[PDB]
């Protein structure tokens, strides 16, 4: 029974689900090793559409496998070990298509990183997220830096130094999911935000989502000059021809996208 | 009938009014002169104490100029257009007075740009926003750095990727504009943000806006030294000595400014 | 009576009072070298947990003494008055420990630089929040430097250029502070974060306080770098190394704390 179950549809839309259900689908190094494999080849694949990262079982993720860390008290391997994570984390951000977290219970520590770095997240009303770490005297150091980045300081501060949960409800306000939903219609939100996305064309959501992580942390004058170039060349793109070409003739564009 | 109209009260308030409303105000070549220019004239006055950005007819703006951009495309031309709109937008935000967006309909792609680089904004409650140039093919590079500055990581990129419409209170709980009134109030709602503005010293206005946007782009230690240095040069302006001298001796501060 | 009143439980938890009442507590020249002088202090003691920094009489804090300010005007003296300031403030968000807020009336100006610049912040209902340095001819220049990294950009300019309070429930939702409650509630709201941050390791807190605010003013991955390493440190901590053991032994950590 895999680790992480891979299914992909007619559409170049691809789930991958987190598959210890037992285990809360914590990040064990096998874990971290089937998502970097599972990245880094739907990132060579220009038919990829959109990801759904799911979930198997009662959780979504309940971050790093305690049992696999404690057994090796080393600093060497920790520093490895988060390293590999980060790697894992940084490669959801660089995937050129869309990456929209399906999260229908819990997101601990390194669980709710995985939340904050995806590109989109759905939830489900009964979800609950935390930093929690720190429960185990561990603070959350590395799901801080993606929580930092989804919400405010003091509220990030807040959920870092206490370990607290916070609903979906809560999450959605601070800006680390986009939908809440009840969970009979949580498949029903996912569909209505792929289909929007496989709608578009594939080289215009490529080059913006890159565009849009490498803008958001520089300078104004500096995202701007990059930003431009990046819009220039999408311009010259055939589906951004034939897109503007088809408003101005009152028609839909011929993308042969799945509709 | 002029592209951009400009009208200016006794108080130093500068109306300037998208006027092309049957092409929804969209951001031809020529429009984006007359915003430069009207932007630039303004910039050497200084006693311009507010600008209004407000648009006629139906829509606040499109964006770019579809028919225009299309009619001959390279990249080459592409670049210069978008640096142009770029040029247009630093110019609002480097402005040495606040610059207010007057929202009475839809802002899209590089309208919706227009209003979250405007430092302050009043809505309409049935005025609505969106990044939809992927509804044509083009991904909202450039409108994407500026709503990503005004809006979070996650709220930005689902605007981005669909393309479609936020409305007027969504957009003031996610932080595109600052007030949502009835289409009736929208006169009296930009007056009374107008007043408060005009009733403060000039000078101190002026190198506060400044200083905001220098310090915000940098790391804390850096924008302190700033901000101190700036903020005891505005000590030491009449206003700010006649401000404070005020208050001590319980009275009205005698800055002639319109009240 | 003392500018500044310090006093500690046996817990660790120092409160700092800001004690001129009648002042509305402004930061005079003497209050802001009784402030730098407690975390200065407090800076080198392990053994502090957290720090609430309360307020005497009716407001919490009104910013700069402006009596004391306009007597003898000069650049001079106002670039270093406000990096005096600056120093106060940069220690507050430098302390190995929280640092915690308890609003319970007006906090304006510097004032609200306070708040915006403590790791937390509980307020009462009734409190009220304002940059409302231009209402005497002075942009909050440097209130604004804290106030735009708790809200957002469109926000934080309408309250800088209008000088107008917004309510505790407003700020709650703009990120100024985390929780509002009755007044009667304050106290016990204050214990409830309180007693949360002690339960935990301070080695831990310490650390991760630390590197919050390295990483948040970096890129993402350099701020992942930092906290990859650091919290590589941490899980080598025996009250980390304990934390874990006990939640796999299902039994409660033995931190003493």
């Amino acid at each position: 029974e895999p680790l992480l179950l891979q299914d992909r549809d007619e559409r170049g839309v691809v789930t991958l689900t987190l598959n210890r259900p037992q285990a809360f689908n914590a990040l064990s190094e096998a874990m971290l090793a089937a998502l970097g494999e599972a990245f880094g080849t739907l990132a060579e694949d220009e038919s990829v559409r959109a990801v759904v990262l799911a979930a198997s079982g009662k959780a979504f993720c309940a971050g790093h496998d305690l049992k696999e860390m404690r057994a090796e008290p080393s600093r060497e391997y920790y520093e490895k070990l988060f390293a590999r994570c980060t790697d894992v984390m940084l490669a959801i951000q660089r995937l050129p298509a869309p990456v929209i977290a399906r999260v229908h219970g819990i997101a601990t520590a390194a669980g709710c990183q995985l939340v904050a770095m995806c590109d989109l997240a759905v939830a489900t009303r009964d979800a609950r997220f935390a930093v929690s770490g720190i429960n185990v005297g561990l603070f959350c150091s590395t799901p801080g830096v993606a929580l930092s980045r989804n919400v405010g300081r003091k509220a990030a501060f807040e959920m870092l130094v206490t370990g607290e949960f916070v609903s979906a409800d809560d999450a959605k306000g601070l800006g680390l999911v986009n939908r809440v939903v009840a969970p009979k219609a949580l498949d029903d939100e996912i569909e209505a935000m792929v289909s929007k996305i496989v709608a578009k064309p594939r080289a215009a959501v490529a080059m913006g989502k890159a565009l849009f992580y490498r803008q958001i942390e520089t300078d104004i004058e500096s995202a701007y000059a990059d930003a431009g170039t990046t819009m220039a060349c999408n311009m010259m793109d055939p589906s951004a021809l034939e897109g503007v070409s088809a408003f101005l003739e009152k028609r839909r564009p011929e993308w042969h996208t799945p509709q």
